[PDB]
């Protein structure tokens, strides 16, 4: 209830209020105007908006017709060429992207994913672009808890010991000494613009000179050592009264590291946002980080100061170069409504509003706040779950119109195409094109692009298994694929092509081991859920030279049309019906376990127990996948309606004991039918074969907001 009139426009007051009263206040953009603009890009665009959606639910309709006349692949994708959905692959480019920062166009690093809706997340976040090694090593299973090195109430020195020994490792790997390990060093000193170490016998300098990168303190006993490999900053803190320090060989404190170099906070699938009410408290926060005054009871940092190697000083950036993911094309939200009653296109308003406030972020001062985000004055966003480049020509025409809006420099608002839809992938160099002034970034994941390709085969037989999906050839391809078209673009030493997010959040050994495939792969950066995973990701950066690779992947062309589109059915006779029954509990448990702390807590990521008791960070599109494997199963008779549901109710009771000790927690057992969430998590399975692209977020909005109006007495 409570609307502003805007023309064609009725717009929550919340809303109206928050960009009137924080937004708009230092932009110099006339309010009246504003909201003109406003009314205007959304009355022109939306049908647009609205004939792209059409399109994507006629091209499934065909895809699905011919999958039930029926493999001939050949056949196969002359069809899909003659409805339009795989077009033509336009001749070799390379993108045309100015005013892009150095974290994105040179360094190759980790990048965090955060829900914006959490401010002390968020600002964690911003603050991950240096990170402490000791820390991550000392608090997580990298170091085995073992031969008395078990963490407890009180600090371990036996575990501090390996902390150490593992750091002085690292160094001798990255930054190596022209003789003697830096295990053995006693102190640092700067003789002549050169940075000596001393050993217990002779001592040495950098085996290249180039890697000391400048220092605090006196030449002569420096209070830190700073480094610099792969582009990655190395800092040694050196302290000899402090308690670490005191009984390191060389009075070493700690080791820093160059972190998470980019950040992206986001709207879309790690949030929970269904109303004006959600959408404003995010947009706050935004508001925050680029204002750069958020702040919780505690503050964003500031630059970080040095002197180089033959004196004069120096600085570098504190804060991790901050993204923005908008949520995609499909959704609508009720935070502006039209005269007829109908939601305002939900993307369209993260372009205007998201965008209007990351002007903020461009300038430092009291109005705007004092910490600034981008330094060459771009808005970085990254758009989900665009299905083909006209999708992508979309959006950039968005931007174009919101920053005539805000009055904005043309192409100030960039570009991150996420791969994650089957049709996008197998047009990507086209997708790619059509933002060709203003993409910084491509990236691969696994959840939804696997949802995609369920739900786009969903008639041609049951899949495989979830776990065997990332397998796949057709997964292969796509991931190499990735690459190729990036690097063919011309994205080396220009953009960034990441690749997905590690999701065992207390598996870090695990992930150190195996997660260095990404930047080997020549992924000039990946996905990590929290700082202390970012800081153990950076060893992989340090280990691979991301530039070397790309350059040597160069004009290869790794990955076939045939490959990307060879659909992971499952062969006959398969799988036994104990493995069916695993199939089915996991995946249910999945959407169970995901489902109920979304419906009735409004929360988006989060360490969910799986079905082992394994903790995994996944956001929504975990749902996206599981509803669409098990729908897919439904409709060729994998398993039967009853098979379904006993899993489900198996599995409830198990979430609600994997939820004890949150006192918000309410059980789905043993009243199933009374609960929210349990009707919400069968819903997306009994109709999941009917969403658009198999999306859950029809479902769950509702859901939410079912639950929130059941809350509202
Ligand atoms: O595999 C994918 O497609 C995918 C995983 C993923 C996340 C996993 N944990 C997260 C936490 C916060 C935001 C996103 C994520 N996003 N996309
Ligand atoms: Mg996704």
């Amino acid at each position: 209830t409570d609307r502003v009139s805007v023309g064609n426009l009725r717009i929550a007051r919340v809303l109206y209020d928050f960009v009137n009263n924080e937004a708009l206040p230092g932009t110099d953009i006339d309010p009246d105007s504003f909201w003109a603009g406003v009314d205007k890009v959304v009355a022109d665009l939306t049908p647009q908006n609205q004939a792209l959606l059409n399109a994507r639910d006629e091209l499934q309709a065909q895809i699905d017709k011919w999958h039930r006349r029926r493999i001939d692949m050949d056949a196969y994708r002359q069809f899909l060429t003659e409805i339009g959905y795989l077009l033509p692959e336009p001749d070799d480019f390379t993108i045309t992207t100015s005013g892009v920062d150095a974290e994105i166009t040179t360094t190759a690093g980790p990048q965090l994913v955060v829900p914006v809706l959490n401010a002390r997340f968020a600002l964690n976040a911003a603050n991950a672009r240096w990170g402490s090694l000791y820390d991550a090593l000392y608090g997580t299973d990298v170091i085995p808890e073992t031969d008395g090195a078990e963490k407890g109430p009180t600090y371990n020195k036996v575990r501090g010991d390996k902390v150490i020994a593992y750091a002085r490792k690292f160094l001798d790997d990255s930054v190596p000494l022209s003789s003697g390990s830096f295990g053995d060093a006693t102190g640092f000193t700067v003789q002549d613009g050169q940075l000596v170490v001393a050993l217990p016998d002779k001592s040495t300098g950098l085996a290249n000179p180039g890697q000391f990168a400048g220092y605090t303190g006196a030449a002569e006993s420096p209070t830190s050592v700073l480094l610099i490999n792969h582009g990655l900053h190395i800092e040694i803190l050196i302290d000899p009264e402090s308690q670490v320090g005191t009984t390191d060989r060389a009075g070493v404190k700690d080791v820093i590291l160059e972190s998470a170099i980019t950040t992206i906070m986001d709207f879309e699938d790690s949030v929970a946002a269904v109303d004006a009410a959600d959408k404003v408290l995010g947009y706050r926060n935004w508001l925050g980080l680029n204002k750069g005054d958020l702040a919780a009871a505690r503050v964003l940092n500031r630059d970080r100061n040095y002197t180089a190697p033959g004196g004069g000083q120096f600085t570098l950036p504190g804060r991790s170069l901050m993204f923005v993911r908008n949520v995609g094309h499909l959704m609508t939200n009720d935070a502006i409504v039209d005269t007829d009653g109908s939601e305002v296109f939900e993307g369209i308003m993260d372009a205007l509003f998201t965008g209007l406030i990351a002007i903020h972020g461009l300038k430092a001062s009291d109005v705007n706040g004092p910490l600034i985000n981008s330094r060459t004055g771009s808005i970085y966003i990254v758009k989900p779950k665009m299905h083909g480049p006209a999708e992508v020509a979309f959006t950039c025409e968005l931007f174009s119109r919101v920053e005539d809006v805000l009055g904005l420099p043309q192409n100030t608002m960039k570009i991150g195409i996420m791969d994650e839809e089957r049709r996008t992938t197998v047009n990507l160099k086209a997708c790619i094109k059509a933002a060709a002034d203003r993409v910084v970034f491509i990236n691969t994941g696994f959840l939804d692009r696997t949802g995609d390709e369920i739900h786009t085969s969903m008639e041609a037989g049951p899949m495989v298994r979830k776990g065997t999906m990332k397998s796949q050839p057709w997964i292969l391809a796509y991931e190499d694929h990735n690459v190729d078209a990036g690097l063919a673009a011309g994205f080396s030493g220009r953009a960034q092509v990441g690749k997905g997010m590690w999701t065992m959040t207390e598996l870090m050994a695990d992930m150190v081991e195996t997660k260095i495939a990404q930047p080997r792969a020549g992924a000039s950066t990946a996905w990590v859920p929290s700082p202390t995973a970012a800081t153990l990701h950076a060893l992989h950066y340090h280990q691979v030279d991301v530039a070397a690779v790309q350059q040597g992947l160069a004009g290869k062309r790794r990955a076939t049309i045939e490959q990307l589109l060879t659909i992971p059915l499952a062969k006959e006779l398969a799988w036994a019906p104990d493995e069916i029954r695993e199939e089915v509990d996991n995946n249910c448990q999945s959407i169970l376990g995901y489902v109920v702390r979304w419906v009735d807590q409004g929360v988006g990521a989060s360490k969910v127990p799986d079905i082992h008791d394994v903790a995994l960070m996944e956001d929504r599109a975990t749902l996206r996948i599981s509803s669409q494997l098990l729908a897919n199963w439904l409709r060729h008779g994998v398993i039967t309606s009853a098979d379904v549901r006993a899993s489900l109710e198996r599995m409830a009771p198990l979430v609600d004991r994997q939820n004890a000790g949150d006192v918000a927690y309410r059980p789905m057992a043993p009243n199933f039918d009374d609960s929210i969430a349990f009707l919400a998590a069968q819903e997306l399975i009994l109709s999941g074969a009917q969403q658009p692209n198999g999306y859950t977020e029809p479902i769950l909005h509702r859901r939410r907001r079912e639950f929130k109006a059941r809350a509202a007495e």
